[PDB]
């Protein structure tokens, strides 16, 4: 089922260097949760400044819901080491709260949006999560995952691109790694998925206690979890091909979005009821991404300078890390978006990237099941699981003694030695795992355990990049950048949002 | 530009009796006004019963907006008498209020202000209310006002039959949709000949070199018909959506479709809006009728039918033609001159040969149109085909049309007797070398002298007199007694009959 | 979900006088009804003289339930023709009775006395009767009163030649691919979406203030639980010929627990041909059915000469028609099954069989929903229903295209173009268009003010292919041969010897 | 309103070949600013030589207008390269100053002193300094710094050969006239100037940020407005014939002016323009789009055309692509060989000076407010009837045609996938230049947006290696520019009045 890929393989192989300087950033979400495990209905702890403005730490969707993210970094301990400190900083800022450390909540049934001051860009802010929560419902977007930002370097594409050349070669291979990431990334939750049961708040064999399925990795990633949209025809073969059908999305109203009506009563429900608000809306386990100059959407940007980086967007929170992602799976990652920009990527249609969701769904909802079969797309499931896999970690490794050829060690062969034991036994994954530990204590007992421990494992910790002055002088910093922006307000909200 | 023709009218002068039985009704709208031009602001006559149910007399888009609707008639007289009688009746039935003669109303200050049609608390007819709700928040009130007489023509099943099984009514269809695609193509002289709308209210309101008058009457010197200008109306065209007349199944799902699209321009008006609910939806169309069109295929509905499900499942029936504005010369908006023209018309369209057209080449179609609408009078006017350079007088080729409509009338009138068609070309031929005979430069002549709004005026006292006076000659008071009682009643038991709440109900039928 | 079938596609572009020559018949069925809507209780009509024997009019369940069938025939027009001349003779010699023009019926009540068709007093006629009473016994006459068109088709030996067993198992495949895809069917021309409480599940059915029953989305409960159907206990399968007639002749000898309750015979009066599962064979429902002209009972058939030709059964009737079917229907028929003859089917177990059903479910209860989604058998629910059908329509845009050139004109292209639209409109299927007209007048009223002017119509219109000589020659051919028949052992003497 | 080319179109599929050899050139203008903005105050860039003579790098009105232009060319790729190292080599030889990268300047107050370009001492550059005076007295400078692209395009002989040069002029006047109908679709596309400075302020509904930016929210290139860098239609000149177009361009040189006689043709002995005719020079007449000969010593643009007919075609209506550093793409560039190429097949009538001025509503339509939802075009000055989106979905069924004739020739499918994107742009105006480039004016203003694309492109092009010319190539250029200079103003020249009457 594995696609040939030893041409590329020997190739890189003679190109060891074109792999030196690999950029990633991480992002990571946590509930701010009590002892008893209810959701924190304090305000963004002070300690933090301004949720809006802050560079390192701010708020997904919820008030409660602390999002850390890590600055563009080419060192893989020095940015888990980063965000460590921003968990340490705010796990002594936070009273007696805890940071639930489970992808899905389990001690909500009312939940507040997450507020961002007077500002036009503030009221946008909470606005877009108003829209949302009366889209897909507040409950839905308590559920937590990990981003994990990853560009290949410069030497890569030279290795293979001057002047225009150069920003479309660059979209044609993060292309190429997006499609191949569509085929092949149910790797992911197999080894990494970490939510196989949700509380009752949340068709399927469920097994009731808590509901579960015995052999599921990640939920989140299920129709229950996460998720939305597979009309919009969006595709992954060309860069204005992929920004024209995503503009197209922004545009295209929704009956039943309209149902909702743009506002009742004084307040507004909504920033309108196209498929998309914004782009951001656009649910997907990876993303195309380009940094955006001020007030930039994120497909103007991808138009004016191509694809930058890439989005993976599949992972569920790591239980089993106080930061909730480890430097296993950073470095599996790079293993495997390495192979992804490597192999051969067909174009695909629209049907054909439905096709390699059926894979998806049955490692999904069933992967860990003795026996279970995959197919290429909607073909006859024929391929066992396990034997896939290997296959695949035959690849990774060669790419792993490339990787570790130039940075010195064996950090990335252990790396593959240790997860490919997984397809022999999947008792070893991280869904295997936890479940039997919510099994044992329910998803309530487990994460709130988890979410003791970790605290006063962080609380004790001393920061080793940051000092305690700059989160202060960011704390000040982000407030001041707020009032800033409040200020400088010309229009009121009702006309800035029109136009 | 006038295509050959001379095949089909030797068949037709062979066959006579192919045209003998054609069908026709009329639907007439007028505002009720005050002496002084502005709408009445009073309900729905008494005497007139329940505009949702009644027979003959209903309200359009406005509770003042009144439409008169004969039934299906073979004999041309018969039918304007009918309309008379309705005419007549209400013009003694409505106070001290009378009938706007133009299709162009006066002056009006605020459009939403205009009370919207009111048809009771039933569910059937609270929708009807919402759609117009709808139509007024989509394009104004204001532009729904505008006023204009519809045409419903049918050849006769022999005309058919002097040409089996499930090809019958597909062949009636494309006959039909031949109709169409000849009114796209030459329509045109309608406005020219009766087009009576050369002023628009400045109240209603370009690049367009309008004169102007100090009470804010705006017209153009050769315009025919600023009601069918993109002045006088506010829908969506046929035409600009997309949607062509070279097949039916074609039609109707090109129809269907717009009444499936959601629109972005309309979800921003909302569905709701401090708990008064806006729109019916926020669809390119609510309803089907919402789809502007100079001339619709019809098939008369079954209970629960929509206007395109009746296509659907028998073909067309009959054609509308919508494009006639009111006749101010006439008492009752019309007279048998147009009525006779527009058999003679629509005949020749359904003998002419028409070549499928694309969106673009309907689109094209337009143009004639265009031009014949705001300057149709202008010395030296010159028509093209489609789209290409403008090379052909415009009088030459209305003589060359007439040319063929006199063998129509010539056939028409063997077969009833008389020469009454054939008066009627010739009476009409004439405009072509003398555009001051059109509606559109007498009513021009009388705006000038007093506006619309003393036009207007001085004609709708006039007809009101008229109207007032003379004896009912088909139905009688006791008719209209009648039809008030069981239209109201009729009324009464819907309202009786519903079991769910508007918004329940609404739900299922949105 | 749809199979790639582009091998198949090339070889037929490659081929296209391969399909010179489909033939075809049709089966329509019709309740004779008075103008309020009641069944008649006259005898068969004299003018069609006897019912056992007649060559193109006879009775199915019930003496008031006629069915009309056409020779088979090569030219569509010609068949259409043909059948349209059977329902003119037939309206205008049955006094003021008319044809009920839907598949549902509405003025008849549950258990009421219907008259099971009679056939005389031959060793056959009595045996025809007594299956009926049997069927009667089994699921009430109800349930036997609803009609339905039945669409035969062959393809001509010209295929198999440029492809007898290679033919049954072409068949074969014909019928799995029918299973897996064949729910395209009730979705474009499902015309009962209503049912009356006679024929009254958990189903959320809504009901209108003159009682009738309706599911919003439905397009054919003729197909579902409620309707014609159920016996998937039997476990008879597609792979194989003899397989096939071996699960069913097997069928035939299982005794049924249930049927035994009803017993052989209560006061002289006979009950049933047995008590097994299938009195015979023609008992087995199925929305499809292989089939051989016999001499001989269906099994002996195909055993001796294989798959002749299929019967498609899915078929409601179509309310829009005065005879039940249009050519639309039947040029897609043609399409679909030359495509179900294209497309490679893996075998199936009996439980692979019961997963298609899924998705005909899904389409017969809910097929104009917005937003449904179908699975691979009993897999997650995943491609969008008009994703699905207009991948289906590209392939069968081909065929057209191959049908269209070796045809003259363009007629299956614009079959194509008209049922494409009703993938994104679901509004302009038969069941959206026939549910505006029950929800407003009723199963009954509707079918009264179809069956009343299809009468006039009918009435109307002059004999095209068949003379009145013809129906009376035939007429009389047909008394004569169950004459000669009844002339040709008493009964349950010679029933001992075929029960 | 798209006219039929079929027929047209059924002979270029049976003749690929008669396309092969398209010629091509690039001119791009960029304003030399400062880091903060402001208009730069000093020379020509010293590397950069002699703008007078140098063969690839001049200026246009201004002295910090900075002008490039590449040799004919046969291939894209190479053109553009070559267009890109006249920029990198530029970048990084100005000092701290970098290249604006809009069409419209900001930071430039109307009535500011601008200085005009300097072409030195002999009688050559001091005609052209003197015909930038004129322009400056006679539509002011500030008009005149706004920048735009040139695209230059002929048909190889091989397409003439298939279906002398006569005919060859007769079927660029034919691309010229269809150009007037539908040329539009080109800054619809590619406009990129929705907004302006207030310098350059009308009835227009216009928009103030804030910040105090004007723009149209539906406007394509205000750079082709009446604001903009625009008029002369009562010259009556038309493109039916050669010698009528010549006779009646020749005729305008002669037309006295009485608002331009009013200017003077001195004041205090400083000469104030050429002449005080309707135009000084034949390329002061304004246009879209311009038939073309490469000229011989001392011919005039018209002598040219009369000596060996139409050669090739100017493209004048694109405004400055933001989003690339050099202000065109490949994109643009395959696009205009599309429908430069339609042009060339459809039948086009010949048109009077009163049909050629009515073509311009449609223009003026699509300028201001193009990317309006359901905006409608006409034929000539007839009532709008044809929805925007379908015009475009028309041509563009031809121009894919087109497409396939030139990737069948040429291999690949970049023809075609050109077509695919810019289609797209007919479905969702917000795909195009303008739609984005207000968006990020809206949120940081022309200077800021202006400032920051300079500044990215300043520190890209810097960068960057030099591909097809050299430092080295850049130095000859320059010295070998600077020597044909110094050598016209050592000539012993004719008096200057003299010299004057004897030009054009
Ligand atoms: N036969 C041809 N086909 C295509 N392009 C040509 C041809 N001959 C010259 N060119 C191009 O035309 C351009 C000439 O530009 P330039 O020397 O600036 O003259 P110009 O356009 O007459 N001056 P300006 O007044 O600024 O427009 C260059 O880009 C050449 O590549
Ligand atoms: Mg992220
Ligand atoms: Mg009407
Ligand atoms: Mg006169
Ligand atoms: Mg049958
Ligand atoms: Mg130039």
């Amino acid at each position: 089922m594995i696609p040939d890929v030893s041409q590329a393989l020997a190739w890189l192989e003679k190109h060891p260097q074109a792999l030196k300087g690999i950029q990633r950033g991480l992002e990571r979400e946590t509930l701010r949760v009590n002892a008893d495990g209810t959701l924190a209905t304090t305000g963004h702890p002070e300690a933090l400044g301004s949720a809006l403005t802050h560079k390192w730490i701010t708020t997904d969707f919820a008030e409660a819901l602390l999002e850390f993210i890590t600055p563009v970094d080419g060192d893989i301990e020095h940015m888990l080491t980063f965000m460590r400190d921003l968990h340490r900083y705010t796990a002594r800022n936070m009273g007696d709260e805890r940071m639930w450390p489970l992808s899905m909540p389990s001690y909500i049934a009312d939940i507040e949006l997450a507020q961002y001051g007077t500002s036009n860009t503030g009221r946008f802010k909470t606005l877009y999560r108003e829209g949302l929560k009366n889209r897909y419902g507040a409950l839905m977007q308590t559920i937590s995952g990990v981003h994990y930002n990853f560009s290949l370097p410069m030497a890569f594409w030279q290795a293979k691109i001057s002047g225009a050349d150069a920003k479309e070669k660059i979209s044609a291979g993060y292309f190429r790694v997006i499609r191949n990431y569509y085929r092949f990334g149910w790797v992911i939750p197999y080894l990494f998925g970490a939510s196989p049961a949700i509380s009752s708040s949340f068709s399927l064999p469920f097994e009731k206690t808590m509901y579960y399925l015995p052999y599921a990795t990640s939920l989140r990633l299920s129709d229950l979890g996460y998720t939305n949209q597979s009309n919009l025809g969006i595709t992954f073969n060309d860069l204005y091909e992929y920004v024209a059908g995503l503009k197209q999305a922004i545009k295209t109203p929704s009956e039943e979005y309209a149902k909702i009506g743009i506002e009742k009563d004084g307040k507004r429900l909504q920033i309108n009821s196209n498929v998309l608000q914004i782009e951001n809306e656009l649910y997907a386990p990876i993303r195309p991404k380009r940094v955006t100059r001020s007030g930039e959407s994120p497909s103007d940007a991808l138009l004016r300078g191509g694809i930058e980086y890439i989005e993976v967007r599949s992972l569920d929170i790591n239980p089993f890390s106080p930061i909730g992602v480890d430097e296993q799976q950073v470095r599996f990652l790079d293993l495997f978006m390495v192979w992804c920009a490597l192999a051969d990527a067909p174009e695909m249609s629209s049907s054909e990237l439905a096709c390699t969701r059926v894979n998806w769904n049955r490692v999904i909802l069933e992967g860990r099941k003795p026996g279970l079969t995959l197919g290429i797309g909607c073909e006859t499931a024929q391929f066992p699981l396990p034997q896939v896999g290997k296959d695949l970690f035959r690849d990774l490794k060669r790419v792993a003694q490339t990787l570790d050829s130039i940075n010195g060690g064996e950090a990335y062969q252990k790396v593959c030695d240790e997860l490919v034991a997984c397809f022999d036994n999947p008792d070893l994954t991280f869904s295997a795992r936890i479940l039997r530990s919510m099994i044992d204590t329910g998803i309530g007992g487990t994460g709130k355990a988890f979410a003791e421990a970790y605290r006063n494992l962080l609380r004790e910790e001393p920061l080793e990049i940051l000092r305690e002055e700059d989160f202060v002088a960011e704390r000040e910093a982000s407030e001041r950048r707020q009032q800033e922006m409040e200020a400088a307000d010309t229009e009121p909200f009702a006309v800035w949002l029109e136009k």
